[PDB]
């Protein structure tokens, strides 16, 4: 099984300037309890763009995708590959634009924050990946931040 | 496929003044018969603490790492970065706390022999890694070595 | 006694950039008969959002939520918490869609106006709660104002 | 009208560890038929173990007691008193071995599902309160459930 999981403004922005451009506790809390005892995947910028107090993150085997030839990733295993990437039975990609596109042929599940800002797409910002009609989904009920954002999950699937 | 093979102290001690602080030869055998006519992966530093009667470990293709380039180990491979030294199918890393730690990422096998005995750590000790919830294990039964230590064998193992 | 009171599009947007997107004097005119001389409660970006030349909101205990520990609203009651604002016997929860959303189970009472314009949800936009059926409503009949957009009252309550 | 509704083994067991210990969607079905669009009452506890996605119940006034006026229940109204929480005409009050006892007093209806499994009652499980003959009582017939659960629902009412 190879999941996504990612957290995105309703435009679809995942990621701008290096980082992720809200503040989510809750999402926070939702990612680490779907990833923690698993393998987890990213693309080296967003191992990059990972807190150095997390970098890496604990109780999960990072795993950083990377097309540069001895790239050093401390605590993480470096691969260059998507086929080196995702042999774990339990995946859950976790990490890029660049790698949620990539990866998403191969995937199974999506776990899906989606944040009720306004931020419309700017060049060169990171995008959700767009889910076709082989996907189908569940919709959870819209919520707020205990500090104002209004959020909700999808958890979608296809066999 | 990357293992790694190591024996503790209850506390988490594998070094310390250069030097494995007990005797088991008991140990020595497990650790023979899992790494023979396999690759084995080492820190420089394991390399010198070798018995120089062992060094190189007969029967298995040593490779030592070492971040000093011009390194001379005699009959082993040296090599300067962690994806130089992974690269067999079968790997045993067996050697050194910093390589432990390092090498740990890559890995979805480990060996454990843990000894009874009380040491507690110090400030510069060479220490075994924790294994997370990422690892699934088999625990050994207790018994006696040739004298009277008491010690356990343990197998982990994550896909 | 918490009611709650707003005027939204159909589509329930109650304020986009601070404001809200249409002018009703007729609404502002229900709106002061309903309040005046009671408690009302609002959240400090609805605060930020009256005009100078009511803030505070005259012949009102204006009660302004924040979770700045030193907010300043001068002519309001600044309190830290729902609990602590709602603690009068007749109150009056008036916008912010935030707030709205966190008082509506405290609430027994809604007056609503509906403003007959297409005006579709915007990413960030405050939106007006959804009324469930533990409440019962009364639908008032349809008018234009002097402007020239259809606006009409409901009155839902519930014990 | 206040009305308890729970489920409990034959033993008289409703909870133990924070969690109902079995598994029926048929009575997930029986107490959503009762207890939608109404208000609902239940101790602190009970709304802790409420599964994040229904946390608040959806279509139902949700009403939480806690001794804490500091208590944080976001979609529910949180009250510090049996007076505060029992004012609806209709109340169903659904959780917790200490709120069913301190509330029986004010009920005339109970609605309970019995589930036949072995249970036996352990120290700190919640359980069911016992009615008295002040009550009067039909019951249905035993029906399997679609997992294979053997249960039955009573009605029990007195004016
Ligand atoms: N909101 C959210 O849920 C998340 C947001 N983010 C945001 O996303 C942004 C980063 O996304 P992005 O910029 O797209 O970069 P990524 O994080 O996707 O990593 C991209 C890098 O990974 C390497 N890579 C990608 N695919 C492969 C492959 N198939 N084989 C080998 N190497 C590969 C590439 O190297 P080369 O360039 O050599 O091809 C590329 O440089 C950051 O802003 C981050 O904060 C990050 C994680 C989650
Ligand atoms: N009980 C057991 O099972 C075992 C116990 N031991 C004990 O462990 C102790 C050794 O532990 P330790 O001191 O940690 O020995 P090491 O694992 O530290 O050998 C370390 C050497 O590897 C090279 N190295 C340094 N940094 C890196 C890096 N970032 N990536 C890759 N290679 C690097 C360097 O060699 P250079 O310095 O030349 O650059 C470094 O000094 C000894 O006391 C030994 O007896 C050893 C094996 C097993
Ligand atoms: N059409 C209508 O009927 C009305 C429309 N509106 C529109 O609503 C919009 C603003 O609504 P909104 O953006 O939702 O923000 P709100 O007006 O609901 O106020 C939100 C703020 O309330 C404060 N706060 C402190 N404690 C709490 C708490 N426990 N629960 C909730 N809020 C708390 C925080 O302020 P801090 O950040 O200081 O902690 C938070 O940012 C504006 O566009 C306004 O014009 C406004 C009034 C009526
Ligand atoms: N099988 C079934 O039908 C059901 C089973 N359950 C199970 O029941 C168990 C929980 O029941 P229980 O442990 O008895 O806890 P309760 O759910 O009864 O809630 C107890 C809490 O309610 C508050 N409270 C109680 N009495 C008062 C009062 N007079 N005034 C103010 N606040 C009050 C306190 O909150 P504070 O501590 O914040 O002061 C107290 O800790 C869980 O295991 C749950 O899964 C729950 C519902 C239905
Ligand atoms: C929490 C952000 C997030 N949410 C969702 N739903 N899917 C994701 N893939 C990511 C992600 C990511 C990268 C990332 C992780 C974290 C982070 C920090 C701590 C923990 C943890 O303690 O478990 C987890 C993630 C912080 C920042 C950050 O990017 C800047
Ligand atoms: C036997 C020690 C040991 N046990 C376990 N379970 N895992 C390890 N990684 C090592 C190790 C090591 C390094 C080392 C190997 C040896 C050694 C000696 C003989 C043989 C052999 O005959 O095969 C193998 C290793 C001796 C000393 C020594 O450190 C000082
Ligand atoms: C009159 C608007 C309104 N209608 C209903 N039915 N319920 C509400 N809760 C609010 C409200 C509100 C807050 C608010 C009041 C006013 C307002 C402004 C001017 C005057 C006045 O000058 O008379 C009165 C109210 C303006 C903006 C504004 O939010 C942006
Ligand atoms: C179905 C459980 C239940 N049965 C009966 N006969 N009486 C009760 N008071 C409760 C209860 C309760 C709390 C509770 C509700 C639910 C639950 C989930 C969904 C719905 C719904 O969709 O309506 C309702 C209750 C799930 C777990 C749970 O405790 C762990």
């Amino acid at each position: 099984m190879v999941g996504l999981i990612w957290a995105q403004a309703t435009s679809g922005v995942i990621g701008r300037g290096g980082d992720i451009p809200w503040r989510l506790p809750e999402d926070q809390a939702h990612f680490r309890e779907i990833t923690m005892g698993h393998t987890i995947v990213m693309g080296r910028r967003t191992w990059d763009s990972l807190p150095a107090k997390v970098r890496p993150l604990p109780g999960r085997r990072n795993v950083v995708l990377s097309r540069q030839a001895d790239f050093m990733a401390s605590g993480a295993e470096v691969v260059g590959s998507l086929e080196e990437a995702l042999t774990s039975p339990e995946t859950w990609v976790i990490g890029g634009g660049q790698v949620y596109a990539l990866a998403l042929p191969y995937a199974t599940r999506c776990e899906v924050t989606e944040v009720d800002i306004g931020l419309p797409r700017e060049a060169g910002d990171a995008l959700a990946p767009v889910l076709d009609e082989t996907w189908r989904g569940e919709t959870g009920e819209w919520r707020f931040s205990r500090s104002g954002l209004r959020y909700r999950l999808y958890s979608y699937h296809r066999s």
